[PDB]
């Protein structure tokens, strides 16, 4: 068929970085030396596709730090759709710090950011991109994705989280 352009995004193809087989690692769990700046480690992040967008990539400018959640953030997720913008989609695993019926368990989550409005190739991309960023993200602890920057809600996520079995987003602040 028309194979001839291999811009592997057109039809949903990029090829992961390998960073994202440390993004869903960077907020695994109490995976910190020492979690005082382990959390300046950054581990929440939005990638987005490489150059000319393909690769799964933290490429645009967003990434949380997990421990700033409480300086510019608060320990809500809000904050980090604020790096979710409409202008741009992209996977994105942010350190997670909520309790649960299991209590305080630090579960990133799986973001596909996409914005109803961003450009059909990063939302027809991700259609099949989600498939070689799980090849890296194992466990993506909540594959959840946003098309608006409500569907991060923390009352939702306190769905994706409190929908299941968790205290805190769905139980004591949501």
């Amino acid at each position: 068929t028309m194979i001839t352009p291999s811009s592997g995004n057109s039809a949903s193809g990029v090829q992961v970085a390998d960073e994202v087989c440390r993004i869903f690692y960077d907020m695994k769990v109490r995976k910190c030396s020492t979690p005082e700046e382990i959390k300046k480690r950054k581990k929440a992040v939005i990638f987005c596709l490489s150059a000319d967008k393909k690769c799964i990539i933290v490429e645009e400018g967003k990434e949380i730090l997990v421990g700033d959640v409480g300086v510019t953030i608060t320990d809500p997720f809000k904050h980090f759709v604020g790096m979710l913008p409409e202008k741009d989609c992209r996977y994105a695993l942010y350190d997670a710090s909520f309790e649960t019926k299991e209590s305080r368990k630090e579960e990133l989550m799986f973001f596909l950011w996409a914005p109803e409005l961003a450009p059909l190739k990063s939302k027809m991309i991700y259609a099949s991109s989600k498939d070689a960023i799980k090849k890296k993200f194992q466990g993506i602890k909540h594959e959840c994705q946003a098309n608006g920057p409500e569907d991060l809600n923390r009352a939702c996520i306190a769905e994706k989280l409190g929908g299941s079995l968790i205290v805190a987003f769905e139980g004591c602040p949501v």
